[PDB]
């Protein structure tokens, strides 16, 4: 049978989760799409000759620790988790999301990416350095990516998908 792949992508409100997201989806760059909307998003890929079936998860909103959003996290088996290259905010709430997702899923282990998207633009205020590290730290991988010229799209998503492969 064909595989499914459940894929959470996380970060800070203006990144470009939903920027991500969509280019993987619909192979075009959206600029604009509503920051409140969270869901959910499939797709047929073929990802080392395998054609398995990705659903993704693109987070949205506020933070809410309720036990029902827990649950509901926790059906996630893989985690992006994004940055954008020109705002040291959203580098500096990555380790937040990564301590959520470690006590949700009760585990040091969690499938996970590092994603530093805005690649395109030339305002970055961190530095690749800093980012390499970081996943160093964590021992993730770290992915460089652009919503608008596709840059890393299928190398962040398909990594998570070998790092759940690894995992299970
Ligand atoms: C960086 C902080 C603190 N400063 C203000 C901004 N902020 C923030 N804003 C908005 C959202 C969040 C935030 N944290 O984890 C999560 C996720 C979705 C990550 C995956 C695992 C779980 S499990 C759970 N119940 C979750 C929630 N809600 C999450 N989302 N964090
Ligand atoms: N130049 C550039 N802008 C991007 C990129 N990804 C997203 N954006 C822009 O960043 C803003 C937030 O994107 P969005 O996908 O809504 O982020 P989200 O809140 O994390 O879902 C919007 O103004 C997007 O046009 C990217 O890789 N490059
Ligand atoms: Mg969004």
């Amino acid at each position: 049978g064909m595989t499914e792949y459940k894929l959470v992508v996380v970060g800070a409100g203006g990144v470009g989760k939903s920027a991500l997201t969509i280019q993987l989806i619909q192979n075009h760059f959206v600029d604009e799409y509503d920051p409140t909307i969270e869901d959910s998003y499939r797709k047929q890929v073929v990802i080392d000759g395998e054609t398995c079936l990705l659903d993704i998860l693109d987070t949205a909103g506020q933070e809410e620790y309720s036990a029902m959003r827990d649950q509901y996290m926790r059906t996630g088996e893989g985690f992006l988790c994004v940055f954008a290259i020109n705002n040291t905010k959203s580098f500096e709430d990555i380790h937040h999301y990564r301590e959520q997702i470690k006590r949700v899923k009760d585990s040091e282990d969690v499938p996970m990416v590092l994603v530093g998207n805005k690649s395109d633009l030339p305002s970055r205020t961190v530095d690749t350095k800093q980012a390499q590290d970081l996943a160093r730290s964590y021992g993730i991988p770290f992915i460089e990516t652009s919503a608008k010229t596709r840059q890393g799209v299928d190398d962040a998503f398909y990594t998570l998908v070998r790092e759940i492969r690894k995992h299970k």
